[PDB]
């Protein structure tokens, strides 16, 4: 109903905590995710303050109304949350115990630059604005951060969940304000990746390269072109889930080379073709024995070239 | 309105149970699925005792207001569930019967390593805290849970609903609380995917492999790389359903063994074709003789050694 | 506020109705569909009896509070129904007149062995609790129960929405209960199925046909494995609609009878070709002119067969 | 509170009139458009009315609660109208006006006979109920209808919007009711089919039409059924977005069309190969020389028939 | 609860200002995207005037209940916004100091005449009503605007954020109402459109263009119709992101004059094998080198004109 006075000037300290429960619906195009945990709050009020012999009783219990409650709220969330208020605690000196559970979605920017191996870091602001008759800061309570043991994400391995101790402060529409951090470390599982996608391109690939062992034309037309429609759609299976950034990443350099040696390609058809039309098979051949070594040598530098590019 | 108090240290005990109505809405992907069903409670509160000789009457009836009703709450939800209060019901001796109906969205993981033979369970947790005066506990009503008969899964066979009786307690925030455990067993429907994936895959297969009595090349190119586009275009259509794993699955490692035949066909039609053009025409014939033979029998045997891997 | 006492020990007979104003949104694969409608319930209650000529009035208006009305729901439905009171109406005598406007989404199965020539069945079930001190049971007013003329659902004719007069009553959660059943017959139109699907496929088999015509070897090979790939698109086309059942459809059927036939043609003309090569031109010419003949019989003998044995 | 009790016995009239100012989302499968507009109301009261001297006032201001406002409901909605209150004003002899904001989701048939170049009409109905002492009939302001000119449908060009002055009076459920009709004109924007869907149509048409120049069986088969295959990629593109109807369309019309030209070009080719291998080149040529004439000609008039049988 | 009385006829100024927190989803089709902002306003109110002095405090805090607040409301919005108070001042003299944080859904129009590099200006409206006592009229506080250095959208840069300080006055339902206009100017990121599109086709436009140092007909028949298979792919990709638009756009020009290329090189093509057919090698030879240097050359020079016209 009124914010607790100061003795003098002290502003009024909060301490919060999260305790994850849920965690789920992490999409890249849309660089969301929903959460379900627990909230916590803590501060000091002596207007409240009782004598526990007296009134026989050790904790008294408040409804949510006919009490001062500080107003947290998130700063990249979508909506409000929807949170409902478990129990509320009053300790004989003033300490005033608040918990409750909600769900929310949090829009948190993702980097692809390692799309297949890439680690994210997710980020959840805590912000409290300054009322006209106190100074409000808030504070990390670290025995009440953590996670349970059954949250999972698809797709993803959970490293850590920890917060930043240090709140930043500053001045926002002639109020001050207490921002804190909380962050959230993943990792993606790659492994679904190279069975369904890197081999088989590697076959495909491969099936391709087989053109400079025959000396018919239609043949190796036929082949070639047959291996980039293939390519062509699987390159739009892939797009259909990577969203696009304004960075060049690992994958679409890969296809991207991929294009690049199958235009070198028919062009070696083409003049194999073109000087074996013009009575002159020595060159053709010799064509042929150095591109059947070339091809694969330089595919494979240009892998290892890009590999310590994004990664080193 | 306040917790009933203990006769000297004794929790108080409430028991539950779950009788299914509706259950819909299975996402492989999302790992989520929809119920509606019933919520039974029944604890003791000497305070409602009365005399029904002096009040005329056997059972009372109150509203939800002005009434004490413990909190339950589901574990595994994405949000609060929408329930709304059907009866309330106090026997003289002071018992209290209380009945909702409530709808909710719930969130399990399933395991897809026989995916399309597989049984899935899943979990539906309920969980209460308690109060700074009364410790409560759990308890399971054997004769309130149960299914009606016309419960249906689109795509799946129900087996059975049971409950574990003994709960789980534990220390949370500061706070002992009570698990209890609901489980719904399913089995999937396969019929659907042998005509509609596994017979046409067997017949493409067997398109290709007519290319070992015929000795023109561009057919045979032609064959084998019009048959590996419509694999891909299959494998697509799978893939659009089946969601990523972080370990190996039984379709997927039969279509990277399809990918690894279609290679190999391949390199033997190249073969022959590369030792017929240097006017060794007996060698050729041997290798299509040994290859017609060599294809089923190693494809029978790998698939058989997959499938005790599997389900052994 | 309290259910009218019996006179001795009759139950209280509730009168319902429903008419029909919107239907909409009819998914096959979720098995659900939308409706708006109206619902109308009537009773007696002798409490509210009152002397026309005294009171100098006819019909008196009462709003939802300060007054009975029983509680009825629906059985398969996602959530509660968004319902509003229109108007309540007493007669003298104590007759109580109830009506108002809802909105549901309905949850009911479906049949799809005649999935392009089918007719379906739409149930819609309402259901009322009996309290401690009375015996509530549901009746039909035949009076108030149609639809609109305007009422249209986008592919299905709608033929007659009629209810069983017969209740059925049982004992749930220690309690009787009375169910009735709505029951909603509509018609698919199969009109536009014809020219979008039967007769393209009609035609590219008989352009795959026609390599029995034909003594070239890759020309028969590329015209019968392009129409396989034409084929395979359609069948993803159709595919992308039809969810899956665990039985044998008329279409499942068609497909697979459709593969087994390119299957077979590629093996004749493996054959004429083989039989070519051995320097053995009378066997493969009398094979083709079999086959010439052969194929459209039996096509049309399977169909024929396939149509009695799904429709007899 | 109470609705106005008549003089003797005339009907109580309201005057309505919506103004648009949102129209979007305008769906061709589920044909349901969204909306948001301002609703106007007007009517007589007598026992409102005031002395403007002895007051000091013009006019009075009520909130929505102490005064009765008649219950206008829609017809074609999927679920009620999200509404609030804007203003409520009373002229000293008792007219009071009454004006809101809603959003509301209408479901309005269309006609897709003519679906490249068609014209659709949206209807709004409104309706009222008689309560048992007064007769309520609706009524329209021209002055009050009309829509902002920054309305925009995506796709579609607006014309006019007015209404119909007569209403349509009605018994439904023992009541009488009025209901009103709104009617918005609109035409499709064809200007992005043409080169996106007509004219690569025609291209591709005409590239399968080169064969009738060649002698080559092969190159021929291939030109045809990959032209085929193009289209009918083409067909699913389109197909993807028009839903099914119970009647023949344009579109689908000319696509049957084209499969059939396409039916006849095979056999034509077929019909030349067969005349060739068996030493009768000159029946061949004279076939090929008056396909090359008659393609074009009966092409062009099939187009013309089919424009004046739907155009006309 | 009552507007405040003006002096003698000045109407009441409220300045406004909107500090953006977060804004996301963008989508091309729908032309909407979704906002998350502060909204300041303060007017002039000297019933609310007291001494600071003699009650001991400086600023006074009230409810949003027992005090007048003007309606804000928007104009291009789908719903109603989502808001809620977060302080409200008073300052001795009278000032009311106002803020909310809200979100809602926007509609705006877009234009697609550069889409690949265009620009767009995205408008938010804000509207209010005079009451039938007061002329209400807004004012732009520039002190109060301005967005956070966090605020990003995916695949756009953020300009600026300003407003006009001019309002528009105009009478609408004999009432007038002042209207501001708030604009936020954006560009699109088109890094990623180069080497996933532009390339791409380049490359397989010169795959098709190989044909002409060629003698073979089938060969060139198979790359020019894979080709142009494979271009269809990538226009279906394309087009499954742009919306339709009654006007010319750049991409659809090019995509056009690439099927009139591919047109042209079949007719080239079936040209040189009529000659060559016909025993006249010197003429195809001719057109053959021609087509080698006029093909290259009239691409070049059309998309130099292209872009000078849409981009001039
Ligand atoms: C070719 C195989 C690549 C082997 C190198 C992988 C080693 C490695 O670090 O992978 C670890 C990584 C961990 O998985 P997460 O991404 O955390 O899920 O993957 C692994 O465990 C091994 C990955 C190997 C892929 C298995 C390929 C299966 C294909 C069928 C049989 C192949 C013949
Ligand atoms: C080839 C046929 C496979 C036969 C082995 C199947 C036996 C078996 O256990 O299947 C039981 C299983 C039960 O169905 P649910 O998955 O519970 O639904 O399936 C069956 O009833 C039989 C399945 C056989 C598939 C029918 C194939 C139809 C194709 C057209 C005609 C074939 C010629
Ligand atoms: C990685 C690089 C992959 C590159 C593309 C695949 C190339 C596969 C080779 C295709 C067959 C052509 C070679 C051939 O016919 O060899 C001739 C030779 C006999 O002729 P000579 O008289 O020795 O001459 O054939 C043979 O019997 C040799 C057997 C080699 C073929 C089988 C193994 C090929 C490599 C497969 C795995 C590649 C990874
Ligand atoms: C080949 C034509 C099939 C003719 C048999 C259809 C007779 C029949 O009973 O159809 C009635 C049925 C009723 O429609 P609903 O499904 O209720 O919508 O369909 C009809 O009215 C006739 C259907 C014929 C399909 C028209 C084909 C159009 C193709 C273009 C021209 C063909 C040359
Ligand atoms: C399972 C394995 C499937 C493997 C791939 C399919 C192979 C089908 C064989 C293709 C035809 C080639 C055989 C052939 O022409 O046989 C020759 C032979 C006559 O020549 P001879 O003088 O005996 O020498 O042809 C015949 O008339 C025999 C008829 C056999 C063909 C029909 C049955 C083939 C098998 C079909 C079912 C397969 C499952
Ligand atoms: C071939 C061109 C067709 C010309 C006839 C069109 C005349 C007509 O009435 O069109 C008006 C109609 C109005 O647009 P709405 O549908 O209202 O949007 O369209 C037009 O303005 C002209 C349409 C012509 C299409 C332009 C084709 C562009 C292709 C690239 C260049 C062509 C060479
Ligand atoms: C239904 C069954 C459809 C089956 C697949 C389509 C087959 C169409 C036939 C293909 C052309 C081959 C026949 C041919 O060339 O006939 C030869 C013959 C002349 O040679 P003779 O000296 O008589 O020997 O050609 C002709 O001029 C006859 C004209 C027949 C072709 C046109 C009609 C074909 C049938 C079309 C409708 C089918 C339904
Ligand atoms: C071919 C390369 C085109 C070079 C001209 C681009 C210059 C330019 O103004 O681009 C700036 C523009 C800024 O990005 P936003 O759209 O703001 O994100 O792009 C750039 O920074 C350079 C774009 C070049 C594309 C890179 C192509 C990568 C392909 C792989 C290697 C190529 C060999
Ligand atoms: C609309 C109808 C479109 C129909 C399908 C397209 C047909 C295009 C013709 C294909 C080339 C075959 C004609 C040819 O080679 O002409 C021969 C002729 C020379 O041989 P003569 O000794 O005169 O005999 O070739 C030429 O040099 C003539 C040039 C004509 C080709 C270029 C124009 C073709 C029409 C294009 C636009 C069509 C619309
Ligand atoms: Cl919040
Ligand atoms: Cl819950
Ligand atoms: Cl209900
Ligand atoms: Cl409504
Ligand atoms: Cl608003």
């Amino acid at each position: 109903v009124s914010p607790p006075p100061p003795i003098a000037d002290e502003p009024l300290t909060v301490n919060t905590g999260i305790y994850l429960i849920e965690c789920y619906s992490l999409d890249d195009k849309a660089e969301t995710f929903k959460v379900n945990a627990f909230l916590s709050l803590s501060w000091k009020d002596r207007r409240l303050a009782f004598d526990p012999v007296r009134s026989g009783v050790r904790v008294k219990t408040y409804e949510p109304e006919a009490i001062w409650i500080p107003e947290i709220r998130f700063v990249n969330v979508e909506n409000a949350r929807d949170a409902d208020v478990v129990d509320i605690s009053v300790s004989p000196d003033g300490t005033v115990q608040y918990l409750e559970r909600f769900s929310a979605r949090v829009l948190s920017p993702l980097d692809f630059r390692r799309y297949p191996f890439d680690s994210q870091t997710l980020h959840i602001y805590l912000i409290v604005r300054s009322v006209d008759t106190r100074n409000i800061v808030l504070a990390v309570d670290l025995e009440k951060v953590g996670k349970n043991d059954d949250v999972f994400l698809t797709g993803w391995d959970i490293e850590s969940f920890t917060a930043v101790v240090k709140p930043a402060n500053f001045a926002l529409e002639d109020r001050l304000e207490s921002k804190l951090d909380y962050q959230l470390r993943i990792s993606r599982q790659y492994f679904s990746y190279i069975p369904n996608i890197i081999l088989p391109m590697l076959f495909i690939l491969f099936i391709s390269w087989t053109a400079f062992w025959s000396t018919s034309y239609e043949a190796n037309v036929t082949l070639v072109v047959s291996t980039l429609i293939a390519h062509i759609a699987f390159n739009i299976l892939v797009e259909t889930n990577l969203p696009k950034t304004p960075y060049m990443t690992y994958t679409g350099a890969i296809i991207f080379m991929i294009y690049l040696f199958y235009f070198v390609a028919v062009i070696e058809v083409t003049v194999q073709h073109y000087l074996k039309v013009e009575s002159q098979p020595a060159r053709a051949a010799s064509i042929t024995r150095a591109s059947r070594i070339a091809f694969p040598v330089v595919f494979l530098l240009a892998n290892i070239i890009l590999a310590f590019l994004f990664f080193g």
